[PDB]
Formats: C-alpha cells, sequence, structure tokens
C-alpha cells in the first residue's frame, strides 16, 4: 500500500519550478553570450546618452542669454551655436546606431532562447510517460506550445532592452542633474521625493478598485457560463429575465469599482501634472535665490531642471517594459516545471534489453493495476494469461470491465503495480520501450492521419524497422505492397495523384474507412510481431466495415494478435476468448466452449444478437446618450486644460529673459521677476491640477457606464437568440463567455482618460502652433513644419512597437500548428516511436525560422532607431534657426524661448496620446464585434416579439398534434431523425414515447417548446400552429423536465419560483414533488444555496426540485425528456411516483429510456428511422411481438 500509492503518485506527480532571468539565458551556448552582452550595453549607452540634451540645451540657452546681454560678439556667438547645434547631430547619430544594435541583438537573443526553449519543450513533453500527459490534456500542452512560448519571447525580447534603457535614463539624468548644480539637484529630488511618496495611497487605491472589478466581473461570467451552458431550460422556463438580472446585479459591482478607479486615475494625472509644474517653479525660483550667492546662471537651472524631469517622466515606459518581462517569466516556470519534470518510464534512453528473434509470445502473471487518476478503483485483478506465438485472444465484456487496460501496460502507457508481463520470457519491465512499441503494432478505435502524403503517413510506421534506412524506390514498392494487404489500394489507385494526395487538413478528405484502412497499412508495413486491436471498427458503419474486417481478419492470421472487440460477432474465430468483469477473468474458452457454459459471453452475445435485430464612433455615441451631461462639460474642461502649457510658455518665456543678468548689480530686479512669474507659474500648475481631476474623473466615469451598458445589452442580445444559435461550432459557451468578457471592456478605448487625452493633445497643439505664430511668425512657421515631424517620430516609434509585439506570434504559426497537430494525438505518435523524427523536423523548422524572422527584424529596426535619432536633429535645426533669427535682429531670447517651449515641449507631452494608439485597434475590432452581436436577431423564434395570438386559459385544452413533421438538425443536415412523423395526443393523455438509440423521439420535447421549427410540417396546439402563437405565453403554458437536472445559482427558492406564471403554489407544489420533507429537513428552508455544487444534493433530490419548479405553473402540458435516465434505483422509486402524481390531470408526454416508466401510458409509441412503427398499449403491443418486444427483452436482459 505505501508502495503503490507511491508509485500511482509519482506516475502523476507535477513538481513545481521557479524560473528566473538566469535559467532563460542559460540557453545561450558559446558565442551566444557575446550577443546577450552587446545587447544590453547597446540599451545601456543609448539609454545613457539620451539625458545629455539637457546638457547641450542648457549650453544654449545660456548662449542665448549671454548674448542678449552683451556679454560677446556675434562670431563668439556663431561659434558656439554652430558647436552645439554639431554636438546635437552627433548625439542623434549616436542614438540612431545604439538605438539600432540594441533592438536587433535583443530580439535575436530573444528568439535563439526560445527557440532553445521550445525544443526542450517538446522533446519533454514527448516523452513524458501517458498518465502524466493525460493529466494535463491537450488544452494545457497546445497552449504552453503556442501562447507560453511568445510571452517567453516578449520577456527577454526588446522589451527588456527598453526597461534596462529606462533605468540608464533615470540613472544617467540623475547623475547629469547632481554633477551640474547639487544645490538645486538636491533640492528638487527632495521635493519630488515628497511628493512622490504622498501619492502612495492612490496607487493602492487604484490597484485596489482594479482587483475589485476583476473580481466582480469573474463573478459575473459565471452567471452567463451557467446561463449559456444551461440555455435549454432558460428558454423552456423563460428564465432570460432571472439570469439577466443575476448578470447585472454583478455587473452593477463592477461599476461601482470603476467609479473608484476614477477619481484614483483623475489623482494620479493631476498629481503628476502637478508635480512637473511645482518642479520647473521651483527650480527656477531656488536658482533665481541661489545665483545671488554662486552665479551659476539660467543654462545651468535649465540643465538640472530638465534632467530631473526627464529622469522622472522615462519611469512609466519603464514599468511596462518590467511588466512585459515579470509576464513572461511567470510563462517561463510553468514550461520550465514541464521540461525538467522527468518521466516515470525511460522511454527517452536506450537502456533495457532488446530480444532477438522475438518470437512473439506473451505471459502475463497476476498481473494488478490502477490508475494514478483513480487509486481507488482496481482496472484489472490477477489477470493470468499465456499467449502463444500466432494466437488470437480476444478480450471482451462490459464498458467498465478494463480489457481496455491490457493494450495500455502492454505498450507502456501505464504501470501495473503487481503482477509479471513477459515477452518470450523476458520481463516486460527490462526492456527497450520504444523498443517494445515498435514490436507492437497498435490499431486504435479513431484513427489519426498526419498533414502530409499518404505515402508520408504509411511511411511512419516504418520508425525503428530495418527498412527505416533503404532506398526510396524500394519505400514505395513497400508502401504499395502493405496499401494491397490492406485493401488500401482499390481507392488510392483510384485517387487523382495516388499515394502523393495530401490528407487531413489539406489535400482530399477521407471516410472512416479509408483513414482505417490507411492506419491499417501503417500498422502492417513495419511487419509487427504483435497487434493490438483496439475497436478497430467500432467507429465504423455497416458497409465500410466489411472490407476493414476483411483486411483485419488478413492480418491477425499470421501475427500474435490481442484483438478487443465491442461487436462479438467478428471474433467467433478467436483461438482464446477472455471475458473480464470488473478486472477479473470471470471465464475463458473457445467460442462454442462458452456458448455451452450459459454464462457470461452468452447473455453477451444474446444482448447483441437482440441489438442487430432491432466610422463606429457614432453607433457609441447613440448608445450612451445618457452620459452626455459628463461630456459636455469636458470639451471645456480639455479647452482650459490646453490653454494651460501654452501659458506656461509664455512665463517660461518670460523668466528667460528675467534671467539675463549683467552682474550683481541686475539681481534685485531678476529676483522681483522671478518671484512674480513663478507665482503664477504656480497658480496656473494648480488650476490645471482641478482640471486634470474633474476631466480623467468624466472621461473615466463615461467609459465605465458605456462598458456596462456594453455588457447589460450583450448579455440581453445573446439570451434573445434561438436554439439554432447556441448549438453552433462558433457559438460555443466557453466562446460566448471569451467574448463578453473581452469585447465589452475592449470598446472601453474609445472613451475614458484615452479621449480625454486625445482632447487634450489636439487643443495642446493647436494652441501652441497658434502661439508660435502669434508670437513671432517668422519662427512658428519653421517651428511649425517640424510638428508633423515630432508628432510622426512619437506616433511611428509606438507602431513599430506593436509591429515587434505581433511578429512574435505571426512568425511561429506554421511549427506551431504542426506541433500543435503531433501533440493532439500523443498515443499514435508513441505509438509509432515518432518522437525523434517529430522533433527533428519541429527543429529544424524553428531554426530555419530564426534566420528568416533575423532579416525582417534588421530591415525595420533601422526605421525605428532612425526615428529614435531624429528628435537632436530637430533640436538643432531649430536652435541653429533661432540663433540665426536672433542675430539678425528678428527675434528675441523672449520670444524664440516662449516659441521653443510651446512647439517642442507642447509635441512632446501630446505624444502621450499616441501610447493610446494600440487600443484604438482593439477599440475598433471590439466595435465591429459588438455592432454584430447587437444586429443579430433569431430569424421566426423571436422570445422578444410581442406579436402572435394569445392563448385562452379558459379555452386551453393541451392537445399537441404534429402533423407531416420533418426535421434535420441545422448543424448535421445531411442526417434526417423525424421523417413525416404523425402523432396526436389527446387532452388529458398521458402519452409515452419509447425507442431504440438515434430514433429522435428525444426531438418531440425541441419541436413542441419551439426550440427548433420544422422544415416542413405543422405542430399544433388545440388545433392551432404554434408558429403562429405569442411565445412566452405558449412556453408558459408548457412545462419540461429534462434528463439531467439543472438547478441555477442561488436559494431553492429562488429556483423552484423559476417556473412561477405569475407562496401557497410553491408550498403545494414542494410538497407535491416528495421534496418538501427534504427541505424542512435542511437547516434552513427554502433558503439553502444549491449553485456550483453548494450542498451537492442526490441526483433524485435534484431532479424532485425541478419536478416542482415545473408544477408551480401547474401547467397543461408537462413534457418528461427521459427524466429518470441518470437515477439511482432507490431514488428512482420516489422520483417515478412524484412523476406518476404529477401526470394526473395534465397532458403528459413521457420520453423513456427504461421501460418501466412508460407501463402505464395510455399510449405508447414506439420510434424506428423517426418514423411510428408500433401503438398502442402496453399489452397490445407486447402481444404485436414486434419492436417493443425487442426492447423489453433487451431491458430485462441487461438487469
Ligand atoms: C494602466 O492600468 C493598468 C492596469 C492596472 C495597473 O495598476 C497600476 C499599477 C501601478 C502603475 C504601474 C500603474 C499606473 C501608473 C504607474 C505610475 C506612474 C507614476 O509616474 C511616476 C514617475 C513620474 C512622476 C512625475 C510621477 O510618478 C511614478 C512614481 C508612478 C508610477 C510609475 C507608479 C506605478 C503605476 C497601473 C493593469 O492592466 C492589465
Amino acid at each position: 500500500d505505501p508502495r503503490v500509492t507511491e508509485i500511482l503518485e509519482r506516475q502523476i506527480k507535477a513538481d513545481s519550478y521557479g524560473a528566473s532571468l538566469v535559467d532563460l539565458y542559460g540557453m545561450l551556448q558559446g558565442w551566444e553570450y557575446c550577443l546577450a552582452v552587446a545587447a544590453y550595453i547597446c540599451s545601456i549607452v543609448a539609454g545613457a546618452a539620451l539625458p545629455l540634451m539637457t546638457l547641450i540645451f542648457g549650453d544654449m540657452a545660456q548662449q542665448f542669454t549671454d548674448y542678449s546681454s552683451g556679454l560677446h560678439s556675434n562670431n563668439q556667438f556663431v561659434d558656439k551655436i554652430d558647436e552645439n547645434a554639431l554636438y546635437f547631430v552627433y548625439l542623434g547619430v549616436g542614438l540612431l546606431v545604439f538605438n539600432y544594435f540594441a533592438t536587433l541583438l535583443h530580439i535575436v537573443v530573444s528568439e535563439i532562447i526560445a527557440s532553445r526553449v521550445r525544443e526542450k519543450f517538446i522533446w519533454s513533453i514527448l516523452h513524458q510517460n501517458m498518465a502524466y500527459l493525460d493529466s494535463l490534456g491537450s488544452g494545457e500542452i497546445t497552449s504552453s506550445i503556442t501562447s507560453d512560448s511568445q510571452l517567453i519571447q516578449q520577456g527577454v525580447s526588446e522589451k527588456i532592452g527598453l526597461a534596462a534603457q529606462s533605468i540608464a535614463t533615470v540613472v544617467s539624468a540623475l547623475t547629469v542633474a547632481f554633477v551640474i548644480y547639487w544645490k538645486l539637484a538636491l533640492v528638487l529630488l527632495s521635493v519630488m521625493v515628497a511628493l512622490i511618496l504622498s501619492s502612495t495611497p492612490t496607487i493602492l487605491m487604484l490597484m485596489q478598485a482594479y482587483t475589485d472589478s476583476i473580481a466582480s466581473y469573474g463573478k459575473a461570467s459565471s452567471v452567463a457560463e451557467e446561463a449559456f451552458a444551461a440555455i435549454k431550460t432558460a428558454t423552456a422556463f423563460g428564465a432570460h429575465e432571472f439570469q439577466l438580472q443575476k448578470y447585472d446585479e454583478f455587473i452593477l459591482e463592477s461599476k461601482g469599482y470603476g467609479k473608484k478607479k476614477a477619481i484614483s486615475l483623475a489623482l494620479m494625472m493631476g498629481s503628476i501634472w502637478f508635480i512637473v509644474f511645482a518642479t520647473y517653479a521651483l527650480a527656477f525660483w531656488q536658482g533665481s535665490r541661489f545665483m545671488v550667492s554662486d552665479n551659476s546662471g539660467i543654462g545651468k537651472i535649465l540643465t538640472a531642471c530638465m534632467a530631473m524631469l526627464f529622469g522622472s517622466l522615462i519611469i512609466g515606459n519603464a514599468t511596462i517594459s518590467l511588466k512585459f518581462v515579470m509576464v513572461g517569466l511567470s510563462a517561463a516556470s510553468k514550461l520550465f516545471a514541464m521540461i525538467n519534470r522527468e518521466p516515470y518510464f525511460d522511454s527517452a534512453s536506450d537502456a533495457g534489453e532488446k530480444i532477438n528473434e522475438f518470437d512473439g509470445s506473451i505471459s502475463f502473471r497476476n498481473v494488478t493495476t490502477r490508475y494514478p487518476s483513480r487509486p481507488d478503483i482496481t482496472v484489472l485483478s490477477d489477470f493470468t494469461l499465456d499467449i502463444k506465438p500466432g494466437q488470437t485472444i480476444a478480450l471482451v465484456g462490459e464498458s467498465g470491465s478494463g480489457k481496455s487496460t491490457v493494450i495500455a501496460l502492454l505498450e507502456r502507457f501505464y504501470e501495473y503495480l503487481d503482477g509479471e508481463i513477459l515477452l518470450d520470457g523476458v520481463d516486460l519491465k527490462s526492456l527497450n520501450i520504444k523498443w517494445v512499441r515498435q514490436q507492437m503494432a497498435l490499431v486504435q478505435q479513431e484513427p489519426v492521419l498526419f498533414a502530409a502524403s499518404i505515402y508520408e503517413n504509411v511511411c511512419y510506421g516504418l520508425v525503428g524497422s530495418k527498412y527505416e534506412n533503404v532506398t526510396e524506390k524500394v519505400k514505395r514498392e513497400l508502401v504499395e505492397k502493405a496499401c494491397k494487404d490492406a485493401n488500401a489500394w482499390e481507392f488510392i489507385s483510384q485517387m487523382s495523384n495516388g499515394l502523393d494526395t495530401e490528407v487531413g487538413e489539406r489535400g482530399l478528405s477521407l471516410s472512416g474507412g479509408q483513414k482505417q484502412r490507411i492506419a491499417i497499412a501503417r500498422a502492417v508495413i513495419s511487419e509487427p510481431k504483435i497487434l493490438l486491436l483496439d475497436e478497430a471498427t467500432s467507429a465504423l458503419d455497416t458497409r465500410s466495415e466489411g472490407i476493414v474486417q476483411d483486411a483485419l481478419n488478413r492480418l491477425s492470421e499470421t501475427r500474435t494478435t490481442i484483438v478487443i472487440a465491442h461487436r462479438l460477432s467478428t471474433i467467433q474465430n478467436a483461438d482464446l476468448i477472455v471475458v473480464l468483469s470488473k478486472g477479473k477473468i470471470v471465464e475463458t474458452g473457445s467460442h462454442k466452449e462458452l456458448l455451452k457454459k450459459k454464462g457470461k459471453y452468452h447473455q453477451l452475445v444474446q444482448i447483441q444478437n437482440i441489438r442487430t435485430k432491432i466610422q463606429l464612433f457614432l453607433m457609441l455615441l447613440q448608445i450612451n446618450k445618457g452620459d452626455y451631461y459628463l461630456l459636455i462639460p469636458c470639451l471645456f474642461l480639455a479647452l482650459i486644460a490646453g490653454m494651460g502649457f501654452p501659458s506656461f510658455a509664455l512665463l517660461a518665456g518670460r523668466v528667460i529673459e528675467a534671467f539675463q543678468v549683467t552682474g550683481p548689480q541686475d539681481f534685485p530686479h531678476m529676483r522681483s521677476l522671478i518671484n512674480k512669474y513663478t507665482g503664477f507659474l504656480f497658480m496656473i500648475g494648480c488650476v490645471l491640477l482641478i482640471v486634470y481631476l474633474f476631466l480623467t474623473s468624466f472621461m473615466v466615469l463615461s467609459s465605465e457606464s458605456l462598458v456596462y451598458k456594453m455588457r447589460y445589452r450583450c448579455f440581453k442580445q445573446y439570451l434573445r437568440q434561438d436554439m439554432s444559435f447556441f448549438d453552433r461550432p462558433e457559438n460555443k459557451v466557453g466562446t460566448l463567455v471569451t467574448t463578453l468578457a473581452k469585447d465589452p471592456q475592449d470598446i472601453e478605448g474609445l472613451s475614458g482618460g484615452t479621449a480625454a487625452q486625445l482632447a487634450v493633445s489636439v487643443v495642446i497643439v493647436v494652441a501652441g502652433i497658434i502661439l508660435a505664430v502669434a508670437v513671432n511668425w517668422r519662427l512658428g512657421l519653421v517651428c511649425t513644419a517640424t510638428v508633423p515631424i515630432l508628432l510622426g517620430c512619437g506616433f511611428f516609434s509606438v507602431y513599430l512597437l506593436m509591429v515587434f509585439e505581433e511578429r512574435i506570434l505571426k512568425d511561429y504559426q506554421e511549427s506551431a500548428s504542426y506541433a500543435c497537430e503531433q501533440v493532439s494525438a500523443l498515443k499514435t505518435v508513441v505509438s509509432l516511436t515518432r518522437e525523434v523524427g517529430i522533433y527533428e523536423k519541429y527543429s529544424n523548422s524553428i531554426k530555419d525560422q530564426v534566420k528568416r524572422s533575423a532579416r525582417s527584424v534588421s530591415r525595420t529596426t533601422l526605421l525605428y532607431a532612425l526615428i529614435q535619432g531624429m528628435n537632436p536633429w530637430v533640436f538643432a535645426l531649430g536652435f541653429w534657426y533661432g540663433s540665426r533669427l536672433l542675430l539678425e535682429g528678428r527675434a528675441t531670447n523672449r520670444e524664440f524661448f516662449t516659441v521653443l517651449m510651446a512647439i517642442l515641449f507642447g509635441c512632446q507631452s501630446a505624444g502621450e496620446f499616441f501610447s493610446y494608439a494600440p487600443g484604438m485597434g482593439k477599440a475598433k475590432q471590439a466595435a465591429i464585434n459588438i455592432r454584430q452581436v447587437l444586429d443579430t436577431r433569431p430569424k421566426s423564434i423571436d422570445i422578444e416579439s410581442e406579436d402572435g395570438l394569445k392563448i385562452d386559459r379558459l379555452n386551453l385544452k393541451g392537445g399537441i398534434e404534429l402533423r407531416d413533421v420533418t426535421f434535420r438538425y441545422p448543424t448535421r443536415p445531411e442526417v434526417p431523425v423525424l421523417t413525416d412523423l404523425n402523432l396526436i395526443i389527446k387532452p388529458g393523455q398521458y402519452v409515452g414515447l419509447v425507442g431504440a438509440s438515434g430514433c429522435g423521439k428525444s426531438t418531440t420535447v425541441g419541436l413542441i417548446e419551439r426550440f427548433y421549427d420544422p422544415e416542413s410540417g405543422q405542430v399544433l396546439l388545440d388545433g392551432v400552429d404554434i408558429r403562429d402563437l405569442h411565445l412566452r405565453t405558449y412556453r408558459e403554458v408548457l412545462a419540461l423536465v429534462q434528463q439531467e437536472p439543472v438547478l441555477f445559482s442561488g436559494s431553492i427558492r429562488d429556483n423552484i419560483m423559476v417556473g412561477s406564471i405569475s407562496e401557497e403554489d410553491m408550498i403545494k407544489a414542494c410538497k407535491d414533488a416528495n421534496i418538501y420533507d427534504f427541505i424542512s429537513s435542511l437547516p434552513e428552508g427554502f433558503d439553502t444555496l444549491c449553485g456550483n455544487k453548494g450542498t451537492m444534493l442526490s441526483g433524485g433530490q435534484k431532479q424532485r426540485v425541478a419536478i416542482a419548479r415545473a408544477l408551480i405553473r401547474n401547467p397543461r402540458v408537462l413534457l418528461l425528456d427521459e427524466a429518470t435516465s441518470a437515477l439511482d434505483s432507490e431514488s428512482e422509486m420516489v422520483v417515478q411516483d412524484a412523476i406518476d402524481k404529477a401526470s394526473k390531470g395534465r397532458t403528459t408526454i413521457t420520453i423513456a429510456h427504461r421501460l418501466s416508466t412508460v407501463q402505464n401510458c395510455d399510449v405508447i409509441y414506439v420510434f424506428d428511422a423517426g418514423r411510428i412503427v408500433e401503438s398502442g398499449k402496453h399489452d397490445e403491443l407486447l402481444q404485436l411481438r414486434g419492436k417493443y418486444y425487442d426492447l423489453v427483452q433487451l431491458q430485462g436482459l441487461n438487469a
């Protein structure tokens, strides 16, 4: 026991891992560490060289101020301005070169690292034991292959380079500010740190508001999950407003937290735009104060102030880059946990023996095993079977007996705790696992063909064989012989291309028989010694089964086969038959020897014989008409927030003019002017604080209101669709839930802080351009020509970063699809021992992809680096032209610096809107999606249409008539379910419908509830076609009890009152359903929460609750769609008692699986091929000795 539990856990145990940047960068080998080192050096250099514009700008400001005061001649002014302009040009060239190299090398390093990670992950997954792989499923592996490697790239991509660059920019800016002027640098740093630590509660408030909103929608998404999954019940009982209200009570909490988010974001914006203005004001004021004792200068004051603001305002890009780094370190932890986990079986290694001249004899001895998923159920107990070369065993039994476990043990998919399996006398636990899998040939129930030619598909079976490395000409002969031995040449030679025809997602689309015949050829081409047929023909049809069975019989006549069959008629010629029940060999023997024994095999063959006998702005603007009271003041607020910066420009120009001292004699006047202008600078820096607070608050409130409206209307629109909408493949529950989660949240990109920043940006740019033209027309025209350049650079930087982000996922699609295809089926790949070939092909593919992507990245990085280097060139040109104008007398120091601050610096602040450009693509795709969703309507079955006759309850009888009803499910329209059905149910009749699987009796409920409309026919209620009746009232007439009871989350009172057409009736119906006593037994009364398995009541109790729910409305037509199919025999008694009690006094249509429920029905209708075959009472159908007799005999035999 301590050993078997250890084995069953070590089979499935999954260790936890913590990945750091060391693990990611350890995939670089040899000369690829120089690439990473050079990338980081270039990033650091290009980040540290950026705050030198502050040095050159301060020097140029000092030169302009000194010349305007007449401290040097024209020639010296020209010389110094030219030299400083060249310094700008050199800085721009250096920024270009280093940005290019840093970005290119970072991207290349990320490509290399992720290629190594992908190779390692695929090599691990392909060699894990099948117990662990079945634990994860395919979804966990396919997701890890496609969207968890992209995150690992982004972690080590140019994002980490930008994070390092930004940290270097902060360090270099602080270093510049301290060296040039530590007195003012220290003062500014202290004040800014005090104003940043003070705004710490606001950041906590924002993060709490985001967490609360995410949690509240998480709860709301759960209500949507149940509503779409349980959509048949909701439509049948009209619980559309109930589920919509449940959703609304949770998407209103998100709006309340969005309010707090609005205040917090407004506070953060106001604090930032107050810190900047207070830093300018304090820098100028305290630099004028210090200057009367240091003679430092406006140049040094500007250098210090600009350096401090530079480093502080570069922090925001660093945070998103570090978020990107940390997101890719969480995925790295998962992938490295899945890589470093060592498998239970060492199938990768070459250890183990290899039997020479393997005859094929197998000898099981006392074999006992458990699956790791369920360590209490024993799926095989004391299995003993000695198989000789050439024999044909045939394991049979009921489902769950454990016949299929033998094949899993022989292929080393799972581990047998106790026993012994000997291949020609050699233990199975001491053999090379891949060799053992090569000696066998697993023909599975579902054939899996890979997207390749038929020749390649059949050649996949040659792995490890002696024919693996031979001439291609010989291989084609072998494939032809194998396809002829498998009865596959008849449809391959008839093909267009023949053996080279593509299959799978390309080329031709085969049938089940043809795919199974190609799988048989693939299995037989290797000349296996053991054949493992695992219900090969269980998934085929009557016509196609013959050819595949002939092929299998031809194959099994020589090899040591182990056939697992569900059609017992195909194994009559087996050399031995083993009957398994609950994991034990109940009896064994030949076909004749077992029939005479009157045993389990006889019952199985009897059952088999009996069965054989049988522009989008205006859209959202119109939707959010109610929020205008918030967006009308926002225009005025944005206009004021826009006048702000072009008045800081005027005051800054006047301050720079006031710093035109010629000696300590002019210091009192300079101090007076600096105080007078710094007062106004601080007053303006406080007005914009309030303006930004109000504007951002109002805009974020509007955005949250729009998101709430989108969610509410989208959920309301999903509930209006007919049942033909929800059974489409693209309207899955998990897809609709995801769409609700994403699109009403992505549409927020066209409102809120983004729209506020858009308005503020355009106003700021327009006001700055107008100010530059008005102050000096000769200087406001040239500097206007640079506004397109600066704005284009600011936009295209973000655009190219988006391009870099998207290339990561766009490039690795072919190889990811190939890997996901070969990982969708691990059992077939592992059976063929195709790990090595798949890994080689995948490794070659991604190695080629690295080189293919490096070139395109090198092409784009040139434009990115040029855009990065443009800015110092614009500065140089502007300063040179300004100096020339100021020499000619056509400009002034005040006018030049006012124009410069406004134009250049205003375009810098308004480029923050371009950081919201990535959202505007999502916010347009989501707008298109929401427009499509909000406009879709059901063709005829509209629950929210008020047209149609109303059913008068006084004259209602309850007569249902299906007149010549023909119906096909629109998802599968080639398979008719009901054909020319004629069925009349008299009022008060307890009609029961019975039949075999696929007869289509359950479609009667769908037609009566009007889930679907019949293609040709007429369903009538009291002589009125239900297509001409009011849908809500009509469905209020009917009631429905389903096979699997569904109870919505909430109290028992809420669930049972879902089917309330209009407190006494509730108690009366709860007593009539034999559930009132159980409810009274509960600690609370009808307030017990049975949601998400809150109390997990018994199936009988949940069915009785559903019966009471259907019974409150007092229906005229009670539909019981196999109510007692999933109930225990003890609870079935009370449930059937409740059903019989409820069936009195109303029309009752009872679809039945167990024929005992329909025993006392007034009329019984037998279904076959969608048409009524027999009809009448129980005794008459028994006397007719027809299909009903066969069904009751089958029920008796099944027991
Ligand atoms: C945007 O919303 C994203 C959302 C929720 C994230 O919550 C917040 C977590 C803190 C974070 C990263 C956020 C916004 C601005 C960020 C701040 C800007 C400020 O700038 C500085 C420097 C410059 C100074 C002038 C002001 O203060 C920093 C100290 C401040 C800052 C870097 C501190 C961290 C802030 C988002 C998650 O979405 C998946």
